[PDB]
Parts: C-alpha cells; sequence; structure tokens
C-alpha cells in the first residue's frame, strides 16, 4: 500500500471501494477516498498503488478519467461501460513526484515497436481528425497519430503512423493526397457522382503513392499534403506569360495535343504591373516535346458551320501545344 | 448532518434513501426526506450536507435536478443512467441561506483555469448552439460557451471560450465567421457540392483567421460575426454611385481586371432622391491602381459573333476596372 | 391508507405490488389491487393514497397511465424504463369524487410562474406539433403548447408559451411566420438550397419578430401566423385592377424601380365580370412616392439585340413603377 | 384453478413456471405446462385461469403469444421486453370451448366507446398501413383500423376511425385524399420540393375536407379515396370531344381564362371509331359562365416576336374558354 | 434420460449447464457436455434428450446453432438475447441414427397449413431476398420463401408462399412483376421522382395482377417474373421488319395513333445479314384496328413554323399507326 | 493444470478469475494471473490450459484478445457482451513453445471443408474488405478471404472464398467484375439512377459470370477483377489507328452499325511520334463482318435541316461501320 495524492478538476462516478487504476487495462492501484481542499476544485484523490510500480513511479507520470464518452466525437466509453470508470497511467522518465495534476484528456500513447513515424505539412487540417485512416492502392496501412500547429501560424504539421509491415512503402519521393468530404461531378451529356469511400466520409482520410525507383523513407521526413488526387499529378513545371487571363480557369483550362488532354493549368496569377502570368503541369511523356521554337496559343469555341459540336462550346478557352526543335526550354510566352 | 430545504419545481426519480447530492460529481449530501406544501408544488426537500461544505455554503449557491436527457436536443444523461438521477451544486459568494429554489436547468459552469473568454456581435444566433465548436484552420481551439440577447433588441451577443495554450492565435485583427448548415454550389458547367464537415452541421461551428501583424486580444473584446467566408474577405470599401442598379447582384457582381476577379459587389442600396448607390471591397494588392482619374464601367455580356462564348452570357452584368494616376481617393461614379 | 378505485380503459405492466402514484414525480399513492368488473373493461384499481393528499383530493382529478412510450412519435418513456409503469395524479377544483375515470394520455400541465400565454390563429396546423419550439433571432424563446380547432371549422387556434424574461420581446405589433419542413431554392445561374435548422426539420418551428416601438403585449392576445418569412413582411397594401394576369404569378412578380427590387405581388383574383384584380406590398421606404397622378406598367422580357441578357427571359412580365406627385393614394389601375 | 387447451404453431420463450394471460394487460391466467402431440405441431399448452374469466370464458374467444417484434416492421414488444413473453384473450359470445387454437398475430380490438368506423373505396391500398394516421387541418384526428379487399377482386376497402370527438367533423360531403410517399416538384424558372410532413413518410397518411353545409356523416358510410390534394378537387364535370389529343397531358393541360388558370383537364380516353374524347373539371365559380354558345378552343404556344415568352413554350398546349349565354350546357365539343 | 452426439464446426456461447435444445420454441432437451476430438474441430456436443421425442428421433433430423445475428443481413437473434444460445432440431422421416452432424445455417421450415407454393423463373435474382414481401394491390399477401438456381446455368428459380386465404387470388393467367431499388423519373417540363414504397427498398419486393376470368393456379405452377410494372403490361406480340434502328429506343419509343399512346416498342434487333427488325406490343383495345393493308410509318420530330413545340423534338422518331380493313394481320414491314 | 505465459501488448477487461481461453467458442484454458515484467509492456498472463490441449500444444499456436469491436468498423463484439472478454487460440504445426506472444487481432481462420479459394488480380482494392460478398446471378455465393499485396508494388492481389455447393460455377473461363459504391445515371431525355443494391453500398461486392463451355476452374487460379460490368463485356479487340483525338471518349463513344450499338471505344492512347491510335470492343456476332476491305469511318452530328435531331448533336462523334469481304483482319486505319 502507498499513498499517492492526484488533483483532479472534475471527478465523476467514482466510488472510494471500486475505482481501480488501471494501467493499459490492468489493475494496478486502488482510489482510496475522495477529499476537496477549500472548495476551489481541488479534488484531493488518495491512490494505493501495487508495490511493484511504486518502485517504477517517476514524476513523468500522468493520470487522467475515463468516462463513457458518448458524445458528438466520442465511441471510446466501451470499456467504461462494463467494469465503470477508472483511470489510467503513463510511467515516464521523471526524477519523483507524489502530488500529481490530471490530464483533461486521454493522451497519445507511443507503441515501441518499430512504426514510421512521418511528418506532413498541410495549409490546414481539413476533414482530418486522429484516429482517420492512411490508404494505399485502398488498403488501410496506417492512421493519422496526432497532428500540431508550427509555431509559424501559417501552417499544419500532421505526423501519421504507418504499420510495422508496410515501412517499405514509403518512398523519397512518395507524394500525399488529400481524401475526405463528398461532391458531385458534373460533366456535359449527362453526370455521375463518385469521389470517395463511406469509410473517408465521416472522419476523414489519406491516400498515397509508391514511385518505383526511390530510396525508402524513414525517421521524421516531411512530405507535402496534396488536396486533391489531381493536384498530386507527377509533371513538369511550365511557367506561361498570358496575355489576358479573360476565360481560363485555375485548373479546370487544359492543354489539347492532337485533340487529346496533355497538360492541365495550375496556378493563374495577377502580378504587379499588369501582367497576367500562370503556371502548367504537362505529361512527363510529353516534355521531350518542348523545346526551344515550341509555340503554346489558345483556340476559341468557335462556331463551326461544317462541325457543330456542343461540347467544346460548353468548354471554353483551349491551350493547344505546337511540337518544336531544339533545346528544351521550361517556359513560353503566349501571345 | 445539516438540514436544507430545497423548493422544486417538479422531481423526478428522487428517492429518500440514495439520491445524493453530487458537487462536481462527488457526494457531498443526501437526501433525507421530500414532502410537499398545501399541493401548490411546494417541494420540500430536506438535504443533509456533509459539515465540511456546510461551513463553505452561502447564500449565492444553486441548485438543480440531474435527469436523464435523451430529449430533442440532449445526450447529457451517461452519469444519470448509471448512477441514477441526483442534484448538483455550485457554491457562490452569498450571506447565508438555509431555504433555497432549484434552479430550472444545469447553468453554466466558469472554469478557474486561465482561459480566454471573448465576446462575439452577430445579426442573429444562427445555426450555433451551447456547445458547438470553434475551429482554426480547422482545428477545434475550443467551443461557443453562452449567448444572449443584449438589451437592445436587435442583436445577439454570443460569448465563446477559447482553450489556455492557444491564447496567442486570437489577435485584435482578427475576423471570426460563421460555418452552420450546408447547401449546394452550382455553377456553370457542371456543379460540385461542398460546404462544410459532418461536424458542424448538427450543431454550428465558428471558424477564424489570425493574420500576421497583430497585437494579442484579451479580457472580453468584441468582434464582429460574419456570415461567411466571402463576408468575411480584408479589403477596402470603395463607395459606388451607380447609374441603376439593373442587373446587378448584391453579392454576384465582380470587378473584373484583365479578365481576373480583383473586386466583388458587397451592398447595394436604394437612396431616397432615386440614386442607386452601392460599395465594393477589394483586392489589398491593387488599391496601389486605384487613384484619381481611375474609371469603373460596366461591360455588358454581349453576343460577339467572333468569341462565341456562353460562359459569359449566363453571368450578366460586369464590372471593368481601367487603372489611372494621382492622388489615391476611395470613391468612384458609375456613368 | 385510503380507497380509491380509478376506471382503467386498458391497464398495463400494473402489478399490485410496486405501482405507486406519482405526483411531479413523488411517490404519493399505490396501487392496492386490480379488478375487472363483469369483463367489460371496467378495470377496477384500488389506489391507497397518503393522508396528506387525501385531504386535498377533489372531484376534478385526472389520473393517467404512463408507459414506455417508444412509438411512431414518442421518447417520454424515460421514467418508465427505469422505475417501470406507474400512474400521476393533477388535483383541481372538484367537490369530491371516489370513483375516477382514467385519461387516455397524459394531460396539458399548466406552470405556476408567470409565462405569456398568447393565441394564434392559423389557416391549418402545418408541421407544428406540441413540444415545437418558438424562436426569436433564431434562440429558443418558448414551445408550442396546445393546438385546438376553433368551433369555426375553417381555422386552427395555436396557443403558445414564452418564457418569464422573455415577455418584453412579444410586442403588439408583432408577426410571427412559420419556419418547418425544408425544399429547394433554384434560381438562376446556379441553385443552392438553404431553408431551415436542423431542429425544425423534424417537429417544427415558430420563429417572431419584435418591432421596435410598441406596446408590449399580453393576456391571450391573438395574432396571425403567416406561412413564410416573405409572407411576413411589412409594407402597404396596394390595391391593381390588371387588364389581363397573363404571365403574373401569385408571390414571384417584382415590382421594379430603377432596376432595384421594391414591390412583390403577394394576391391575384378573378373577379366575377372578368376583372383581373390583384394587391401588392412595398417598401414603406417607397410609400412616399405612391402619390396621386403614379403609373405602373408591364414591362416585356424583350430580345433587345444591344443588350442580350438571359436573365430576364426566363422571369417574364415585370412590374415598373414610375414617380408621381400630388396626394397619397393607394390603389392603382395597370393599362 | 381450470384447465384450458390451446393449440399454438409455435410457442417461443414461454415456461410453466411464468409465463401469464393478460387480459388487457392484467394476469387473468397462468400457463401450466407445455406438452407437443404426436410431434406434428400440436403445442398443447395448457392454462389454468381464475374463477371470474372461466365464467366469463366462451367459444369465441381466440388466443395469441406476443413476442418481442423487432423485425421489419414493428415496434410493440415494448412490454415484452420487459415483463417477457406472456399471451392474450379477447372474450366473445361463443357457447362453450376447452380446446382451443391460437391466433397467429394479435387481432383488432374494437373500443367499447363511441368511434366513427366509416369505410373507404380506394382503387388499391397505396402506401398505408394499419395504425397510420388521420389528419385534419394537419391535425391527428384518427388512424386507419383496418383494410380489406372487396370480393370484387379489383378494389381495396380500408375502414378508418375517428374519435370520439371529432365526429361532428366527417360530413356526408366530405372528400378523403391521400397523403403518402414524397416526390419533386420542378417547375419551370426553378423548382422547389415539398410534398408531406415527415410522419406520412415512413408509414402512410390520410387528410380529409369538412364542408360547410352538409348533414353529418355516420354509422360505415362509404367513401371514395382520392390519390392527391389536386384530385380531391371540387368542381363541375364538363364533357369535351376533342379534335386529336395530339400535345394534351391527362391531368396537367389547364384551362386558362384572362390569363388565369380556372379549370384542368382531368381524364383523356380514346373511344373506339377513333374519336378522342376527355372531360374537365372547372372551379365553381365560373360555371354561370358556362353556357350555351360557350366556345373552348385550344391556343398554341406560338412564337410571337413581340412578346418573346420562354415559359410558354414550355407549357405546350393550352385550353381557352370565352364566355356565352343562354341554357345551362354542361359539355362541350372542341373544333 | 438419453445420448446424443452432433458435430459443429464451431460451437459459441454453448455452456453444458444451460443450454436447452428447443423444437418450435420449446425445450425439449439439454445439452450433457461439449468435448472436441483430434483437434480437427470435431465438436462432440452430447445431448440429453426427453423421451416422447427419443421414439420420433429419426435419421433425417438437422440440428442448428441459434446465435444473436446481429451482423450485415440479420434481425433474428432476439430470443437468443434473452434466454441465450440454443439449438433447434427438425425431426424426418429417416431410419435412425446416433451420430449427427449440426447443419451451418437454419433450414426453411414448412409448415402444415394449405399454403400456395408456386414457382417464380427470373433471369436473376435481382434486389429480392428470403423473407422478402408479396403484394397484391399493395397489400401484403405472402412472402419469398426460398431460391434456387436451376441446373441450367442461366436461369434462377424463386418460390414463393401464399397465405392461405389468399389462394384465390393466383390465377393461372396472372403475372408476377418486380418492385426493387428506386430510381428517379426525370421527364420534360420538370421531374417528379417516385418508384416504390419504404419496405421494399430495403429488403425487396413482388407485386402481382389477377385477371378476372381464369381458372385458380395451383401445385407449384411456373410463372415468368417481369422486372417492371411496364413489362408486365399484357398486349398482343407485333413484329415489325424495321428500316434502320437509327433513333430507335429498346422501350421508349412509342406508337402513337390520334395523338394518343397505344403501343410500344419493346425488343430491338440486329438479325444477320443487316436486318434490324423489333417487335411491339399493343393495347387490346386496338387489336382490331390491325388488319390487312395497315401501315406503320415513322414520324420526324420536324421543326414546323406554325406549331413550335419543344416537347415533340425531346422525343424523337415516333411511330405512327394508320387503321386498315380485312384480315387481321399480326406483323408489318417499315418502310 | 498446466503453465502457458503469453506476452500481450495491451490487455484490457482480463480478470484473473474469469476470463477463459475459447478454441471455437468452448472453453479450453483459464487466465491464471496477469504481470507485467519491467514496465515496458511485458503483460504476463499466465494461462492454465485443459491436459487435452496440452498435448496438442505446438509451436505455431497463436493467441488473441477479443474486446467488443463496437469502433469505426465493428460488429464482433456479441459473444464478448455476453460473456465478457476472452482470448481464443489456434493450434499449428510448431514444435513446441511455452512462452507466446499475442496476435494483435483476430486471424482469418481457414475451414476445413473442400471450399473454393481462387486468387483475384486488380489495379487497386477499391472499396472492397474483407467480408464483403461474392454474387452469381445476384445471389450471395461465397465471400471475400482476404487481401494482400503482390511484392511488385504495383497490384493487390485478392482471394475470395467460393462455397462448397457452387464450386462447379467457376469456369476457367469465368470473369469477376467489382460492384462497389454508387453513381448518378444522367442521360439525355431524363435521368434515372440505379447502380447497385444496398448490401454493396456499405461493404463492396463482386459479381461474376459463368460462361456456358468451359472447364471447371479450381486450385487457387487467378483473374483478372473489372471494375465495372461494362468492362466486363466479352468480345474481340480491334485496334484503330485513329486521325486526331478529338471528340473521342474512352469508354463513352460508340460503333453505330444500322443505327444500332455495335461496339465500343475502350483505350484511346498517345503514342510518341504523335500518333493517336486506339481499340475497341465489339459485339461476338458482327466479327463474321470484320473482314478485308472493312472501313470505319466517323460520322460529324451534323445539323440536318430535314431531320433536327436534339439527341445526336449531344452524343458528338460516332464511329460508323460499314461490311467487307474477304480475309477477316482485326485491325482498321480510320482516315
Amino acid at each position: 500500500g502507498n499513498t499517492v495524492t492526484i488533483d483532479f478538476m472534475s471527478a465523476d462516478g467514482i466510488v472510494p471501494g471500486r475505482t481501480p487504476v488501471r494501467y493499459q487495462g490492468v489493475e494496478v492501484g486502488t482510489v482510496q477516498d475522495i477529499s476537496l481542499s477549500d472548495d476551489l476544485r481541488k479534488i484531493e484523490v488518495k491512490v494505493s498503488i501495487k508495490s511493484d510500480m511504486k518502485d517504477a513511479l517517476r514524476e513523468e507520470t500522468q493520470f487522467w478519467l475515463v468516462t463513457p464518452k458518448a458524445s458528438l466525437a466520442g465511441v471510446s466509453g466501451l470499456d467504461a461501460l462494463v467494469g465503470g470508470n477508472y483511470i489510467g497511467m503513463m510511467p515516464g522518465k521523471g526524477k519523483e513526484q507524489d502530488h500529481f495534476v490530471a490530464l483533461d484528456t486521454q493522451p497519445k500513447y507511443r507503441l515501441d515497436n518499430g512504426d514510421l513515424m512521418i511528418h506532413l505539412q498541410a495549409p490546414d487540417l481539413g476533414s482530418l481528425n486522429s484516429g482517420s485512416l492512411v490508404y494505399f492502392r485502398k488498403i488501410p496501412v496506417g492512421k493519422v497519430y496526432d497532428y500540431a500547429i508550427n509555431p509559424n501560424k501559417q501552417g499544419v504539421v500532421i505526423d501519421v503512423l504507418i504499420e510495422r509491415r508496410f515501412t517499405d512503402l514509403v518512398k523519397k519521393g512518395s507524394r500525399f493526397w488529400n481524401v475526405s468530404g463528398v461532391d458531385a461531378n458534373v460533366s456535359i451529356s449527362g453526370a455521375k457522382v463518385k469521389l470517395e469511400s463511406l469509410a473517408a466520409l465521416v472522419n476523414g482520410a489519406i491516400a498515397f503513392d509508391s514511385p518505383e525507383e526511390s530510396k525508402p523513407a524513414e525517421a521524421e521526413d516531411t512530405f507535402g499534403l496534396y488536396e486533391d488526387l489531381a493536384h498530386s499529378q507527377r509533371g513538369v513545371i511550365i511557367k506561361l506569360e498570358l496575355p489576358s487571363g479573360a476565360g481560363l480557369t485555375a485548373d479546370s483550362t487544359p492543354l489539347m495535343y492532337q485533340g487529346l488532354e496533355v497538360g492541365q493549368l495550375t496556378k493563374l496569377d495577377l502580378n504587379p504591373g499588369g501582367k497576367v502570368t500562370g503556371e502548367m503541369t504537362v505529361d512527363p511523356s510529353v516534355v521531350t516535346l518542348l523545346r526551344e521554337n515550341t509555340r503554346i496559343e489558345l483556340r476559341n469555341p468557335k462556331l463551326s458551320l461544317s462541325d457543330a459540336n456542343l461540347s467544346a462550346l460548353l468548354t471554353g478557352k483551349t491551350f493547344e501545344l505546337v511540337p518544336g526543335d531544339g533545346e528544351p526550354r521550361k517556359e513560353f510566352v503566349v501571345v
């Protein structure tokens, strides 16, 4: 028998008879008695712990009360409905402490086994939460561990947790894209609505790709989080100096070649001085055609008297690529 | 043992044997006996309290009965299903009272820790309720504490509660916008429907932004609540003296420049004397172009024989900006 | 101990051992024994009551059996699942009665505190039920108490119940409008679907407005119930003698002025003798323009060769207002 | 103690110790012992009944087993979850019987009080079930009691049950229309979707109207069930001898008069001999205009060069009424 | 007491103390002891049965374990939650057996009473499952008993089970059509979405019709299952030798006559040799017009300068019927 | 009595008194005592096993803790709610082991009976999970057993499990297609939305076809998984050397013949050197027409003054087939 006092902000459903202290779900201690000091929420709770953990008890040890969490976000009261309320613990590398302060929520528990722990950078969290799932070829091979705002107030750092046997998958050249929420995909001549699976809608998801020839990533490497599969396309950035962005769309104006889609306009900017400039991603198979004296001009959706097509007039402006020869250059000027 | 009589309007599921008085979830008192006086809902309930709280018992002390609230709005009967019905208390700074009147609902409990407590002003409550969530970069960093109608009958004051470690986020120049409910976003050439996350739909939400260079806000500062992210855009108000608001829309008529969207018409008014005047927000990057002899004229969605575009004819009237030089002025007259 | 016989139409889950009589949730009586007379549903139930209520027992006292109501409409069996079935009572101003007849449902219980109790008149109930909520600035400040058909078979009288601290809100010039159900709001150039909050969809709601300068209403005053916020607009009725209601819509044909919407056609009638007459609500700011020699003529959505607008041709007929001078008149004739 | 044997097809959850026989929810008998005869589902169940019901036991007495009915259609196991399984009884006007056969379902129980019991005739049941609700001004004033196929195999007879205090409402000239299911109401220039309340969607509903001057209906009077509110319109049938039903719709082709809708084409037939004839309901206010030498001719949605209207060209064929004088006739010939 | 060993593949929640053997829900036997032989899933379960069933025990007797089936498809653990797990039995016409093998699922139980048991032939099962419902005039008068693939691998045989009192309904000339799932019904000038009731959506349904003059069907007669009400129309097949199926639709191209719809093209084929032939169902009222020298020619949706109709140009090709005289023939050639 | 120590990562709801070891649901062992070694999650759990399994205990024996899995994915805690938590086992072909390591999840249990076990190759998993269903003629005849990524990082191997009596169905020439998720099917002249049954939406499904004349498949044969029924069409691949892929769609551009649809363009490629080539599946009935001097030319949706069709102008480019004679060739060049 030992004596440990823990300060609680609020203690609900705790009886001095049967309120065990469960470390990893095994009873390690027992609540002795609950008292309050000077009526200022100073819930002094005496806890007798088995002697083996008393030797392993240190200062960096955190306690928390588990309640049946049936709230707006919560399922985690399965043990708490059966056995009742209890408290838990996590031993740490502290020196020594008798008087503890209980943590308001259950903290995140690192596991001992070798698991890949990598960070992501996103402009915002999106529809992701802790406990959401990580897919590869739509196979769950991990989950989102935690999330934290970087000290620069712009971004959000998300760190995820790959399983042990799938650490070979995450390469240095892997890209992570977001899959969360749902929309409607209406095109011309009929609409069909598919975005994601039903597991991703409620809590969020992150898919990723593994390139073929790359070194395996490790040890808290950062990655960018793209907001769509379409934004996660590989390719070569080509800067364009546009005349005027009249009918151009930020992510929907394509680059035709022989009638087929090759590139996609991705960014559209208004530089100071009145210079509308943008940039474009292309298929890497067509980069060999991108050389010197290579022209990019825009075609209008004109009303042709011989070929009356309804589909082209809905699309609008359309970038056309004609090939060239010479040194490969990476920027062009549209007249 | 002590004697405290509490008037209840209705007392349900209370037994004189086991009906504890739980202050913050720990048993402090016990219901002795329940009687009714002169058959006019005067439910005299005798309560014996432990002697330590009897010294701390004062006049401004409120009692309330907790029931399993499984009603139209309610989940909060989790403790009440397990243990049963009980009553609670909140001690206050009163002098002395023996005969109490029970409060009809559980009141709002201020916490002792340092948490930011700021007020919002809204024209109506919207789809917000107490217990709805507050996002920053879509990360929950607080919740709506309470709401109250100001003595002027026009507005609604909402006061929220930021967490302790996120008090650095709320600056003096922060803007709060509403995210609640859902709609459909139909544009031309296809429609895609995304408004908000699934947590915000049921109970409501409030997001906010943190500007980069501002003093940190504190101590019950007021803020305006914008009704949309689009209404929360920063910019410079530019007053326009319009000829006639024929095809103009209150929040959908844009300000083109080199084909790109710069401004957005925000307010449209009918002044007495037959003068249609409005005002416009602009991008702060383009304010340097707003000077003297700077003209704003409206372009019609005309049917051009060479460039037949379907997208422009659906939009309607369109404000065009041409730059000027001289002193920066903040108002213009459209002819 | 006393003896009270109560006739039940059907008595379910009642044991002679433990079936208490709960007045306001406190045990006042106990079911002694259940017998049936001559096999014609004459369920004679003997009830022993405490002596204090026996003095307060009178003739206008109603009893009812509470069952876990988990039916198509019901949540109200929360006490009945825990404790079991019981019966309740409401004492009244009767003389004396021993043999009672049990009421088939739980009756409506007036509270003792000062609460505003006002009547509404509606052409039908709509999607309102008892227990639906009453909003002011979308804040719940009351609920629908009861509803009853007036002896004239045309209308429905609904009486609601404002809270105690919000009796200042309801003025004499307040208007009550209905918010219940959901629809889709499709306009031209895209559609967005928002009608109401999620609490109003299931059970119904009623919002209201408080004008600024009015006497506070009291004591069972009547009010009209408008079926929409749009039908609850203030304004001045202007009678129109229309030539022929060809493309006119009952609530969608607007009154333009300088391109802006001022009025809205509200009623459209076919008088005998072949005279299509209607009436219109206007903005109260524009009533000063409504005088003698003030003309209202309708504009067609004509195909203009210079200004080709798609939005006007979808709208149809359009009332135009030109101002006049002289004595203010309240009716006009459209040629 | 008595002995009654009841044949069950299947007896589930019945213990010889505690399986009461509940007439109207009060224990009247007890299952003695369960045996099966010659392994052919002859579940002989001995039941001891109290002596008072033994005198009232007769031959036309039906027994049924109640189970927690949590199936595809069922909520009615609320008593059966708490107390357990039991059986019930309904005494009748038989002579004498000892060996009974249990009914496979719980039969319909007529109540003793004066309630109106009227029959409806419908071409099919629709989305109505027993236990669905009956509205008047959208107030529940009854429910569907039963339904049965008439011996002619064409129709379905539905008999409903009005409450006691609302028997004044049902008149001889009342019309009953169906409200069940949901659809979408898409018109031109925008669509809004409202059909019914949320209670009617799951189980069905029937609304009705009470005319002003009519005798009160009584005593199993029949009524027609219209399939819509629109089909329940009063009016005068006018037979039309149409030239050819080219663009005519069965329930959507209106009868204009001064641009306003007066009538509605309701039935459209192909008589033998190649004679397309139909019939029309009209507003009763306009029947005074229907006389001799009264012409009905159809107007085409023609493209007018001066009044270019998009709304008329979507509607199609349109019946026009011009008034006449003379004797009132009830049929016309369209040329 | 007796001894019966039953092989189980997996035995869950079975205690040697209280695991009864319930034939039709009455306790007939008790599990004595559970042992496993040579660790190869040979779960030897000893069962002591009452002596009366031991005489009736035969070789063709099947046993099965019932578990609370709360899985993807299942509600049937209502008895299993209350009493616990048990096993059941069905005696058969075998000789004698002591060592049994337990069936993996609960088999289908034929009832003793006279019920109609007829087979259906369908090209696939569709959205039907066992336990789905059978409607007549949308009244449930039976249910789907079982389903089995015929030895020819093309079809699916479904056998259903009509109630006892409705055996008069099923005639020899009855047609069975499928009602399962839901779609959207979009027509021109507005769309309204109604397919089926809410009970049919989850599990499936089958409706049927009873013709007036036909012999009553009996004794495992086969029937075709049509996939829609529209495919279940009666009529006369008329073969057509079409010139080229250019704008013709398989089930949507109608047969006009005097502007009214008479027939409906149902099948469209490409015979070898380049001969597009189809066949058509007609109204049986119009078969008298189908004779010799009767012409069927197709009308184009032409743009008429006098009658500009939007509805006809959306429909497309349209078959026209002109009558003829002479001998009735059943095939035609379209030029 | 025996002693077996098992390492757990976390042990939840385990009591040393009553925590049985259930092999296939029969109690085989009992948890003796729980200790932790040196505070590094070394949850040493002593287990006493019956002596018969102790002889059958070997080294390749896996243990796992079962918890009520009410998580994001979970129903499998039905036994665990009733009895409580327990652990299970699977004996294997090991030599001998005393100190075990508990498996983190319940492993997959191969059954002893003859069931077909075949592998599928898919480019990604799709919306399939383990426990999803396998249909034949929409009859459930198996389920997905497991899934695993092949060592080449491109694909995903899925192995399924056909029932015992349906092993005749799976032939060598069978094709497996995916049915999972839902979309919208909007076509011209109205839209109707049906994709799949209700079971497949939540968890996924896989349907298949059995051809008529093929050898029965067996013993871990591979199969391709097509992503749609339309992609699972049989036919003959015809390579096309297209001029320019201008209005051509990857899976929506058809091959007309006499107005009827015969083929469907399936793949469209941009070869290096600027050669847009594609390939097409055809009906096997038309392969006899595919010979030498057989021409495939594309028809435009031209505006014809005599036949004004709305349907053809929405479809776009359209491949036309004219037959030829000679040797059968399998590729063509479109000019």
